[PDB]
C-alpha cells in the first residue's frame, strides 16, 4: 500500500527568495539523509525506475520574480513526499528526523512537522492533479546522437509514451507485469513546465485529467507517480473528487 507524507517547512530567513530549479538539490538532501540510516535503500532512491515520487515545494502564498526564484510570503510551506515501498517512506522520515534541515539555494528550512496523508481508494475512473510536473519522453534525432524529445497531453505518442513507461516502471518496481496494462485519459486542465534538473532542462506538464482503466497502474502512478523521472521530484498525483 505504500505510504504518502507531508512535511512542513520553516524558512530560517524571512520572506526569502529561493530559485526556481531545485530539484536536484532537493533530491540529493532526500537521499543522503535516508542513506545515512539505511543505506540500502540508496540504490532505490536513486534508481532512474522511480521507486517513489516526491512534489514540488508547495507554498501558499508566494510571488515569481523573474530571473531570480519563488518570493515565499508565507510560513506555510509544504513539502509531499510518497511511495508503494513503506521501507522507502520509513527511511526517508527517519532520515529527517535525524537531520531536520534542507538548503534550497542559499535559504534554508527546518522541517516543522511530518505527518502522514490517507492514501485515498483509487478506482478504475480517478481525477488526478498534480502536485509536481508529469514528464513523458521519447526519442528524436540530433545530430550524432540520440536527444530526449519531452513530450505534453496533446501530443500524439504522449498516450502511448506513457503506457510503456508505467509498465517499465511497474515490472521493475513491482516485479512483474501488471494484470491489466490498459488505460486512457482526458486531459482536463494544462499547463506546461521547464525546469533545469541538474544540468538539462526538463520539460513536463501541470495538469488535471481524469484516467479510465487498470486499477494497477493508477495505484502504482498515485504512489509512485505518474511518467519518467519521479525520483527526482516529477510526476506526484492528488486525487479530487471533481475539478
Amino acid at each position: 500500500g505504500g505510504m504518502r507524507i507531508e512535511i512542513k517547512l520553516l524558512p530560517l530567513q524571512d520572506n526569502p527568495v529561493i530559485p526556481f530549479n531545485y530539484n536536484y538539490e532537493l533530491y540529493s538532501q532526500i537521499v543522503e539523509k535516508a542513506g545515512a540510516i539505511e543505506p540500502r535503500i540508496v540504490k532505490l532512491l536513486e534508481s532512474p525506475h522511480g521507486y517513489w515520487t516526491f512534489s514540488r515545494i508547495i507554498i501558499r502564498k508566494r510571488e515569481i520574480i523573474p530571473e531570480k526564484g519563488i518570493k515565499i510570503l508565507s510560513d506555510d510551506i509544504s513539502l509531499y513526499i510518497s511511495s508503494s515501498n513503506k521501507e522507502i517512506i520509513k527511511g526517508i522520515v527517519e532520515g529527517i528526523e535525524k537531520s531536520p534541515e534542507f538548503k534550497i539555494g542559499d535559504v534554508g528550512f527546518l522541517v516543522a512537522d511530518i505527518k502522514a496523508l490517507k492514501s485515498k481508494e483509487i478506482k478504475n475512473v480517478n481525477i488526478f492533479s498534480t502536485l509536481s510536473p508529469i514528464v513523458v519522453r521519447t526519442v528524436k534525432f540530433e545530430g550524432d546522437k540520440l536527444k530526449h524529445w519531452d513530450l505534453y497531453p496533446h501530443d500524439e505518442l504522449f498516450l502511448d509514451r506513457l503506457r510503456k513507461v508505467m509498465l517499465l516502471r511497474y515490472h521493475e518496481v513491482m516485479g512483474d507485469l501488471p494484470e491489466d496494462k490498459d488505460f486512457r485519459i482526458e486531459l482536463i486542465k494544462f499547463k506546461p513546465t521547464r525546469l533545469i534538473v541538474k544540468d538539462s532542462y526538463i520539460r513536463g506538464s501541470l495538469m488535471v485529467f481524469r484516467y479510465y482503466g487498470s486499477k494497477e497502474i493508477a495505484k502504482f502512478g498515485y504512489e509512485n507517480g505518474f511518467g519518467e523521472k519521479t525520483n527526482l521530484g516529477f510526476g506526484m498525483v492528488k486525487i479530487i473528487e471533481e475539478q
